[PDB]
């Protein structure tokens, strides 16, 4: 259930998006008007295979909560999917039930997935591919932007090594997807921290043809070099698919995560990167919010934070709905 704040005093004029959240199963979403999907993915299986400090699979529902009381500027609804919950260490069926989710939801409504781990990339984009798929995009130019410390270019499957789908293994999983469809890989990690990839993480990026930031390369001054990379990673694709590691965030401003960032990019500094990303409604498809981490986090902060992230997408696509 969806509440929150009442100032009876304002009328309907102090809408907030518990007003306007409505819970419903995705194939119903065909007979709803137009809004934007929201989903939940309950789970920290990958990030227990990667090595993580678990607890994120309990931050879906929290994140949720945070956003009901935010004020909601727009007469589009807000549809609540609910949420793929992952049992035990299934993980793989865990991602692909989320995908379908997605598939279903895709053609009615634009989506935004809030999860657990960063596993949750491999779901949202197989949700995203099925759907291009399934509607005849036989080629679709996605571009995949991801704000994290880390590249998440893991190896998931070796015979050098015992190792599977992870945390940290997602966009790997995702190029070797592209490899096989004839489609491109075009992945953008933004704010990676040097200190925390190994040179075989980089040796990898830059085999892939990634687009990469590091941390320390954010500033007010290289800000024009950044946003035209970022112009031209958005000119050469027809997709966007945004996905957020709330690890990219100094631990001060996101502490409640499995890797608190020792150095991160500031809100703010990343805000200018945001914005440009956001002002492309017409492209952005999906998005998610990956590791928020209940355990660690200090007095809700990172979840408020989180979901004031989620409102800032949802706002833009729920103005490309008012669009058309």
């Amino acid at each position: 259930t969806w509440q929150g704040r009442h100032d009876p005093e304002d009328g309907q004029a102090g809408r907030r998006v518990h007003h306007i959240a409505c819970p419903i199963q995705v194939g119903e979403l065909a007979n709803q008007e137009p809004g934007v999907a929201l989903i939940g993915f309950e789970c920290d299986a990958g990030v227990e295979r990667n090595k993580g400090r678990t607890g994120a699979k309990h931050a879906p529902s929290l994140i949720k909560q945070a956003l009901a009381n935010l004020a909601w500027h727009h007469p589009i609804p807000i549809y609540d999917l609910g949420n793929i919950r992952c049992e035990g260490d299934e993980l793989e069926q865990a991602q692909q039930e989320c995908a379908q989710v997605i598939q279903q939801a895709l053609p009615h409504a634009r989506a935004i997935v809030l999860g657990g781990g960063h596993e949750i990339a491999w779901a949202t984009f197989q949700g995203l591919a099925q759907h291009f798929l399934a509607t005849g995009v036989k080629q679709p130019r996605i571009g995949i932007i991801n704000f994290d410390a880390h590249f998440d270019l893991r190896t998931f499957e070796s015979e050098l090594a015992p190792v599977r789908p992870s945390s940290g293994t997602p966009f790997n999983q995702i190029h070797h997807f592209c490899q096989q469809q004839g489609w491109d890989f075009h992945y953008a990690c933004l704010g990676v921290s040097r200190a925390s990839n190994t040179p075989a993480l980089f040796e990898r990026a830059d085999k892939l043809g990634v687009w990469y930031v590091e941390d320390k390369a954010f500033s007010p001054l290289s800000l024009k070099d950044h946003l035209t990379q970022l112009q031209h990673f958005i000119d050469d694709c027809d997709y966007l698919y945004l996905t957020i590691d709330l690890d990219v965030f100094p631990a001060a401003s996101a502490p409640g995560v499995s890797a608190p960032a020792a150095r991160g990019v500031s809100l703010e500094a990343l805000a200018p990167y945001f914005d440009r990303i956001l002002h492309y409604k017409n492209k952005l498809m999906i998005a998610d919010i990956a590791e928020y981490n209940p355990s660690f986090d200090i007095d809700q902060h990172t979840a408020r934070l989180a979901a004031r992230l989620c409102w800032d997408i949802a706002n833009a696509m729920a103005e490309q709905v008012q669009s058309i």
